[PDB]
């Protein structure tokens, strides 16, 4: 209670999944479907193609005509539907994508035939000779090949990116059924603090982590609402703490949780607040006295976070465990993150602690393997690239004290790449 | 000119990039920085800390008084600035990140202390044994210690992601100088084509590729404009690409570039836009008629995308040329794709052509190279996920016909991961 058990890192990583909810549903247009979860299955309600459709430029015919030379009665253009029927010892002139004309069934490539005719001035084809022999059905898309009217093209659960989007225009669905985002309300706590847009003044330094933290969860997608600065004191805590509750699903506030004038914060938290504070330490570097609280009110779970008011420490703990419960909440089925291997850039020393820092992850030419280099460390092209990644190195052991170059750690994705 | 000469995937690409224009500059807020290039470097103009600041919870000390007894003669907090000098025989009690008041040179944390007196009501620590000695400055951050003030903390040419705004927001330069975005502009064309929200007429079929076209260049993060779809006819499509040229940076289309009743397309922007088509048809699977042109107006580059109409063939295409293109106009330096290393979950067929297909990646427990997992070819869950990779599969050989599952290939990523 004061201080908090010493959670375990998968401990604390379990408790924050299991508790989080996943959120209500909304109906939206399909062009706002991007990181969007399907809540319903989407079905066909058309064949694609609707009519039979030829797969090049050529001509529509009668296999049963054999090759030979033939009349053309006409073209079918994509977009119309012909009228003429083909009849022996005649062809259609086809576009690729244009419907079949009765009396044909098969479509000879335009590369197969040698044109004999043409009107004076050039603008219609009237004859052509047709060099191969079709098989039947050549060439021609049937109705429904690529999809079916009744076939469920998309299922529920599904996590939705560009060619999704595209799939739900294809079949006219255009209102869809998902997962609500969550909307993350931020907030700073300490009298150290002033805004970004201030001068110093003595004994303050500039709030960082509340614009770090609201950009990391942006780039996530996810809609957010700056609570601003907040005085470490039990009241302006608790009225902040409201606001966020009435405005937003999750509650991040950074500061005021390490042991001292602090723990404002965690005793308003349960005595003010009543919120079920799960864990109040972790054992992780950095990260230490990072906290996770849900309250319940009215059948609803908020979450909040408490992360440490350290710079560096907000912005790992905001990657290990605030987007995961994100991902849960908007629907997403396994919201864990993408973890990879690579190699390290340089020797590094372990901790009793499992520690995390931010790195570059870089392919070299051929090698297999990416390259991690940790970020602040220095080339100069390499001392400018965001980080893409974050270490995650296993805590030492009377055996290993130290990773070496080369060897092979783990990687948790944090931007692209 | 018609056909077109085949162009090399590789010189298509080197094309697109070389006469790919840099966007011009424009001030911003810094919390609008995300994914933009800085066009200045940008400095501190003050000190990190600007005070000397207590690393720890603990008391600042004397050094020279060694460990001992000690009266304690009040507290500094964080956020305010110190009045009183502690003396010899005393200390002041401080908290992490709070000012270290005149009088005293090292900070002894809590833990190698044992409180002697309080006051009555327990709310006042009055005397404290002090149990080792402290090193001289220890435990305390000096004024520059992390920034100085005249640094130059990130440099002309950075791309920003969240810790980079934090940055910003540290040394209150809150108004910064980065290359624009583009604009993009996307139109479809094809006699064929109904809106999505159409109901099917006879022989049309819906609109997919503007859709899909938008969806990917919005996921990395550039404004679009969508101009509808345009009838296969040169009137129609030289006022569509006029509004585009107008609007807009970049013009997308997509149909109307194949062989036939097609290039009227190739045929406007050559003769009444009067652009330069530096490729028509590229070498590659799909893709094969991707057209590629500039056009200058009065010293601005317009660049202009003229895609298959293939639903499949325009996504690929706009993953390998408009988005590295895109890239490079918002000003970053490199702005070719991440391509990793994959092992095939399945045997794969060669094509005279380097072939590309949609795929996803994962990763396999302890396995240090992801699976690559061509979309479209089924279980269940993987059959649901939205594709984060494309296959780049190099053309076969009188060798190499056929590539086998667990073999390493290239893969482009296009999604998260």
């Amino acid at each position: 209670m004061s201080p908090f058990p010493l959670t375990s890192m998968d401990k604390a990583f379990i408790t924050v999944l299991e508790m989080t909810p996943v959120l209500g549903t909304e109906i939206i247009n399909y062009r706002d479907g991007m990181g969007r979860v399907l809540a319903q299955d989407v079905y066909a309600k058309d064949n694609l193609p609707p009519f039979p459709a030829s797969v090049k430029d050529g001509y529509a015919v009668r296999a049963a005509d054999g090759p030979g030379d033939r009349f053309i009665i006409g073209e079918s253009q994509a977009g119309e539907q012909p009228t003429q029927t083909v009849m022996p010892g005649q062809v259609m002139r086809v576009t690729t994508g244009a419907p079949i004309p009765c009396g044909a069934d098969a479509v000879v490539q335009v590369e197969d035939t040698e044109l004999i005719r043409e009107s004076d001035d050039g603008t219609e084809e009237l004859e052509v000779r047709i060099l191969v022999q079709a098989r039947p059905g050549q060439d021609i898309r049937p109705i429904g090949h690529d999809i079916k009217r009744g076939e469920c093209v998309l299922a529920k659960g599904t996590h939705m990116g560009p060619s999704e989007i595209g799939l739900l225009a294809t079949v006219g669905v255009t209102e869809v059924e998902v997962n609500k985002f969550p909307v993350v309300a931020v907030m700073s706590t300490g009298n150290e603090l002033l805004n970004p847009e201030d001068d110093l003044l003595p004994g303050k330094i500039r709030d960082s982590n509340r614009s770090t933290l609201l950009a990391t969860i942006q780039e996530h997608g996810y809609p957010t609402i700056n609570l601003g600065i907040v005085g470490d004191n039990p009241d302006d805590l608790l009225n902040a703490l409201n606001e966020g509750i009435s405005r937003a699903d999750v509650i991040i506030t950074s500061g005021g949780v390490s042991m001292g004038e602090k723990d404002y914060l965690k005793q308003v938290l349960d005595i003010d607040l009543h919120a079920q504070i799960h864990f109040g330490r972790v054992f992780m570097k950095p990260g230490l006295p990072t906290t996770f609280a849900t309250l319940d009110i009215d059948g609803v779970r908020k979450i909040i976070f408490a992360l440490p008011g350290n710079p560096v420490s907000a912005v790992v703990t905001c990657n290990l465990f605030v987007v995961p419960a994100l991902r849960k909440m908007q629907g997403i089925l396994d919201p864990r993150p993408t973890i990879i291997k690579a190699r390290l850039s340089c020797d590094v020393k372990l901790d009793p602690r499992p520690e995390y820092h931010r790195c570059i992850l870089t392919w070299h030419h051929q090698e297999p393997l990416p390259w991690a280099q940790s970020t602040g460390n220095q080339s100069r092209l390499m001392s400018m690239r965001s980080a893409n990644g974050l270490l995650m190195l296993p805590p030492k052991t009377e055996q290993y004290v130290e990773l070496h170059k080369g060897e092979v750690v783990d990687v948790m994705v944090i931007g692209r790449l």
